[PDB]
């Protein structure tokens, strides 16, 4: 009844809006997810996404789509390492546990993702610039494409986004530290001693507040990344030059072991990124112009350091799609209140433990 003769905005098509859009879908709701990708086809740079249960797996499960990402998810194990190679500790995943929250590929989730909804219902090379709320309908400016309307507008374009102001004046801040991340294409010959140690298994190290993880099969890729204090001087690193990248690791990880160090001198390119959260702290806007909300990183990016980044957007789109469907609302604007209490709970939750294990990880003396 809320959305009868009614469309729905989604703005940005990852997995917490492309999940939102298929839980409208499926109970009959007009809506169409704008995302700024040029196509499908565009590869997702980064590690892998675990779904939890009673999460993000319920998401999945509400959606008909559990079955399909335990198809495409893996278990794996856990080793922690020390800077010398030494394997501290070895946890696999005992079997009775094998759905507690397998790893996946984020190709593979989008594609599951996308080939759940109606075709068309993703518009690609849509980037949103701006929002205009109208009598009844918000107006839609895209980047050189024709504008569209919507009575309701879900931002869901992850943590950098720039369309909040009509729901917060939250800014994003960076917490302090910089991760570099790398993948390293047939690690077996390219990084073979350091692909004998993580074993099968995904990998930790912390050596004088310098971090390393790596998960050694994702889709045949070795993904690693490697986190830090952001250092006093700086960016005084170029990502884009290969060079001043591996002669600053080399330096940090000096100490470790040559098989480390041959993950950083074999990588063909590194990513850059500050960490960065969009702090929930006081309520946000009341009384909004016209209905509209935010979910996922957009609504509370986050440190990724207790592994509660998506799963918490997921739950976002399961309680936002079933206020907006269960037909106990008197509006649109007092489903959106409902969510956004609940998500203010849970999400400040994740921040705090998010944030905490960032302190405590990156003291000098940390041990995992
Ligand atoms: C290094 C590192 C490691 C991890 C993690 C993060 C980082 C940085 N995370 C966090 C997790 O990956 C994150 O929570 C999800 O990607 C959030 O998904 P969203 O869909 O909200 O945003 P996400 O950023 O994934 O998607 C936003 C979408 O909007 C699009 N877009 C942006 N601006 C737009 C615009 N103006 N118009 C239209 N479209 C626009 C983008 O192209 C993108 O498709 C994580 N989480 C977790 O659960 N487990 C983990 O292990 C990790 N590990
Ligand atoms: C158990 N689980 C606890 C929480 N996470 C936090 C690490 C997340 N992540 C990360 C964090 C900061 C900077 C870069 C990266 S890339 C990366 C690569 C592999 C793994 C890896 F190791 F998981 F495969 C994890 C991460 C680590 C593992």
């Amino acid at each position: 009844n809320l959305l009868s003769d009614k469309n729905v905005a989604i703005i940005g098509g990852g997995p917490v809006g492309l999940t939102m859009a298929k839980l409208l879908q499926q109970n009959g709701i007009d809506v169409s997810v704008y995302e700024r990708d040029n196509d499908r086809e565009a590869r997702i740079f980064g590690g892998t996404l675990d779904l939890h249960k009673g999460s993000g797996q319920e998401a999945m499960k509400k959606a008909g789509l559990l079955q399909t990402y335990y198809d495409l998810a893996l278990p794996m194990g856990v080793n922690i390492a020390d800077e010398k190679g030494n394997i501290l500790s070895t946890k696999n995943v005992k079997p009775e546990n094998r759905f507690d929250n397998p790893e996946i590929n984020r190709n593979d989730l989008r594609a599951i993702l996308l080939n759940s909804l109606e075709n068309d219902t993703v518009i690609w090379d849509r980037k949103l610039v701006m929002l205009e709320p109208g009598k009844k309908k918000w107006t839609l400016t895209f980047e050189n494409k024709p504008s569209e309307t919507a009575d309701l507008v879900i931002i869901a374009n992850g943590g950098m986004s720039k369309v909040r102001k009509f729901v917060t004046d939250t800014e994003v801040e960076e917490t302090g530290t910089f991760n570099i991340q790398a993948d390293i294409h047939h690690p077996e010959v390219n990084c073979p001693g350091f692909f004998q140690l993580c074993n099968g298994n995904r990998l930790m190290a912390a050596h004088q507040g310098n971090l390393l993880f790596a998960n050694p099969n994702n889709n045949g890729a070795l993904h690693f990344g490697i986190s830090f204090k952001t250092p006093d001087e700086w960016t005084q690193v170029d990502f884009q030059n290969r060079n001043s990248v591996v002669d600053f690791l080399l330096k940090e990880f000096s100490d470790w072991d040559e098989r480390y160090k041959e993950l950083i001198r074999v990588t063909s390119s590194f990513v850059g990124l500050a960490t960065r959260i969009f702090p929930l702290g006081k309520s946000w806007k009341s009384k909004r112009p016209l209905p509209i909300t935010m979910i996922g990183d957009a609504a509370h990016l986050m440190p990724p350091f207790a592994g509660q980044g998506v799963n918490s957007g997921l739950m976002d789109a399961l309680i936002l799609s079933d206020n907006l469907t269960n037909g106990k609302f008197n509006s649109i604007e007092e489903a959106i209140e409902n969510y956004e209490q609940q998500m203010f709970i849970y999400g400040k939750e994740a921040q705090e433990e998010s944030t905490q294990n960032e302190i405590e990880m990156f003291k000098p003396d940390f041990t995992f």
